[PDB]
């Protein structure tokens, strides 16, 4: 009748989560069942399973409701500029679109938050420094990004009952894919500085839709499904939530190959 | 089309919130309208209106799902004791039942959280230290409590679209009322200490139901309505939210008189 940090940690180990791992989690908290400590049960269970040498990560993004106001160049009209709350990595909230866990992780003491607002990750544990450091402001899903560092460190991604098309790391595969017609997003972003608000234009491949035309909006889920069908990754219950645990490097390489086989040369 | 930190602060001033006030807030965030910065717009507007000499407060309580497991004496069964997350004033989440604003305020840098878990308040501003110090663990809605200090400080309570029966300060009027048949609650509470988890029995007047039998659950709303009908307190719009602003000392005395005239002598 109550899942605990102990029972979830047992389920996470059974799924394959290992001591010392860097684990990025996408959680559908309601699907886990009744939790004794609410969403913090999940965070605590992940820390217990990877141990103090491990790191727990989540896709933070930022709640920035102002995008409904920008013009044709992605710039904020002058009458609205000073009313837009600037981005502060330590104070700006994580987005709500994909659940409350990223914000809960962000407000856990010790958690660090990377500097690219729309692509920001939160990290808590031994490698939090490094995972959140020097997030490039342009093409924040590409080289030198926290997602790239997750691949480089041999990290893992856990879909904890979350829809499989919300696996943020596959946007890093989209960035790396050598294919034509990649869609681009440009938008002005306000940053909080010790001297005041500083505006900057951000450019990246658009992650609000598939990177190229001819793909269903939810096509990431099919890539993960084919990934599991090929004998890679693990499936199992975390609490009451059907969950998927995949290797970050392997799913990235699989995603890049998937796109280059259908749209490259 | 967008309520801002500037517009909300103007609405608060028009309603009567003043420079230097100590203001306790109960908010229905969705009723305020379209917010550029989400719930933090409300918090910022409140701080702008009262200034650095004022204090912004909210009823935190704490997330304690283990109460479903206690026996008739309020004690946690031994098989569950080790698994119940202990209370940490700086890390335990605010209860989510009455909206997210208390939790957002709790995670605002500088905010302090008082030590009585079930009765805890968060406070942010000049008098945060004083409001949250030495919260008595027994009868935490009574003498020496943060609610008592709000009356002592000449504070105010703002119902920002929130249902009028959620005005926590009226539990302090319940505590002060010289009436017979007051219901009492006893429950075991785990505290986080530098020594480990320390369990303590907490006793208070029951705030989960009216202080005496024969009262509608929502009778607090009738008291507030009568208070306004008598010509006290102010009503007005904060954004799109119908709001009520009352003097903390005046509504407490009014509530005590209301109870002592219908019960007791
Ligand atoms: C700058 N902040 C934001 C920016 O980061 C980005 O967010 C992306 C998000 O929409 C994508 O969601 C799409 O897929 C699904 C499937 N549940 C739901 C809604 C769909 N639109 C998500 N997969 C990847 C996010 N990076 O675009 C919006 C923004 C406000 O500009």
């Amino acid at each position: 009748s109550f899942a605990t940090r102990t029972s979830l940690a047992a389920d996470l180990a059974a799924l394959g989560l290992a001591w010392g791992d860097a684990i990025m989690v996408h959680a559908a908290v309601s699907r886990v069942g009744r939790l004794l400590d609410g969403p913090d049960t999940i965070i605590a269970a992940l820390r217990d399973t990877v141990g103090p040498g491990g790191t727990v990560l989540a896709y933070a993004d930022w709640e920035a409701r102002y995008e409904d106001l920008v013009d044709d160049a992605g710039r904020v009209p002058p009458e609205w500029r000073e009313h837009v709350p600037p981005f502060d990595p330590q104070r700006s909230r994580a987005i709500r679109d994909n659940g409350v866990l990223p914000e809960f992780l962000r407000t856990t003491p010790g958690t660090l938050r990377s500097g690219n607002p729309g692509a920001s990750l939160v990290a808590l544990g031994a490698k939090a420094e490094w995972f959140t450091a020097d997030h490039p402001l342009d093409y924040g899903y590409g080289e030198g990004s926290p997602l790239a560092k997750l691949v480089e460190a041999g990290g893992k991604v856990l879909m904890l009952g979350a829809p499989l098309d919300t696996l943020t790391l596959l946007h890093h595969a989209e960035h790396l894919a050598d294919i034509p017609g990649k869609r681009i997003k440009r938008i002005e972003v306000p940053f909080a500085t010790p001297t005041g608000t500083q505006w900057r234009m951000i450019e990246e491949f658009d992650t609000g839709d598939p990177i190229v035309a001819g793909l269903a909006e939810d096509y990431f889920a099919g890539i993960v499904t084919e990934f599991l069908a090929s004998g890679q990754g693990r499936q199992g219950l975390i609490g009451a939530a059907p969950s998927v645990l995949v290797d970050a490097a392997a799913i990235t390489a699989f995603g890049v190959t998937w796109l280059e086989k259908r749209f490259g040369t």
